[PDB]
């Protein structure tokens, strides 16, 4: 740690404070996360090899005094702040599309290595001036923690959920970029589930075989009808609405994979615009 100079506290991650810091030697500017069971150590050390342009680079892992510091590449802004900043006019579709495409590439990569994020949210999607967007805190899962982006199988008590949970989260984030409002802003586990049900309809054995057998499923759940996506994410075009609908399929087995999503017609005209960032 004596190797780093703390510049400022950039936020409170799930495990500790995240700082912007400077390597007292190389002058390198980095993000320093202060998080030790040996299981964690080997899992985190594994992340050092999970390198991709759309995954925030983990530079080094430092274990000292029974303390754990993660040294990451630094990015100046996150999607939450950017969305807040683009509130009045909304993020341009071409930029939304580029961000979604890059994030799907990042997930396709992690998923191909059987690594799940598990907790995607605007706060951990980091952006730069070059128009890039990156997944942060990847694999760290394996203040109130937000449930807004939680997949229904997690809420229903599925213990062995899949890569599909990240697809669900990204779909929620995609909708939020488009409409400028959170899709399912639940403030409790039941409120989150019920918000999902009210929009996508209460799931049953027809749309999701095996759902009624999930640990936290209750036959007493109210039965709401499904809403049209045309009402949910106007004025997203049919290609975007088709893609969104697949990313939000109830049955995780039917939910589109990151790889298949990258082939969707929505991305036929994808480009990489530069966002206007004010640092
Ligand atoms: C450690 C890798 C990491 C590298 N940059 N960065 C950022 N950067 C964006 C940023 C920069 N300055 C300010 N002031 N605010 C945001 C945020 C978080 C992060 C966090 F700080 C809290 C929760 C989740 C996160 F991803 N983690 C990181």
């Amino acid at each position: 740690m004596e190797n780093f100079q703390k510049v400022e506290k950039i936020g409170e991650g799930t495990y500790g404070v995240v700082y912007k810091a400077r390597n007292k030697l190389t002058g390198e500017v980095v993000a320093l996360k202060k998080i030790v069971p040996s299981t964690a150590i080997r899992e985190i050390s594994l992340l050092k090899e999970l390198n991709h342009p759309n995954i925030v680079k983990l530079l080094d892992v430092i274990h000292t005094e029974n303390k754990l510091y993660l040294v990451f590449e630094f990015l100046h802004q996150d999607l939450k702040k950017f969305m807040d900043a683009s509130a009045l006019t909304g993020i341009p579709l071409p930029l939304i599309k580029s961000y979604l495409f890059q994030l799907l590439q990042g997930l396709a990569f992690c998923h191909s290595h059987r690594v799940l994020h598990r907790d995607l949210k605007p706060q951990n999607l980091l952006i730069n001036t070059e128009g890039a967007i990156k997944l942060a805190d990847f694999g760290l899962a394996r203040e109130v923690v937000t449930l807004w982006y939680r997949a229904p199988e997690i809420l229903l008590g599925c213990k062995y959920y899949s890569t599909a949970v990240d697809i669900w989260s990204l779909g929620c984030i995609f909708a939020e970029m488009v409409t400028r409002r959170a899709l399912f802003p639940g403030d409790s586990e039941i409120d989150q589930l019920f918000r999902i049900f009210r929009t996508l309809g209460t799931p049953d054995e027809v749309v999701w075989p095996g759902v009624t057998s999930m640990p936290d499923y209750k036959p007493s759940f109210p039965k709401w009808a499904r809403q049209d996506f045309s009402k949910v994410v106007p004025p997203l075009d049919e290609d975007g609405r088709s893609l969104l609908s697949q990313m939000l399929h109830y049955d995780p087995n039917k939910r589109i994979s990151a790889k298949a999503a990258l082939a969707h017609p929505f991305f036929q005209d994808v480009t990489k615009p530069v966002p206007h960032l004010r640092l």
